């Protein structure tokens, strides 16, 4: 669960980067 949630955090960081790219 630590592991799976850390992965979701990384996925969230990536999706955030993507959101910024979409607006750039």
């Amino acid at each position: 669960t630590y592991t799976s949630d850390y992965s979701k955090y990384l996925d969230s960081r990536r999706a955030q980067d993507y959101v910024q790219w979409l607006m750039n």
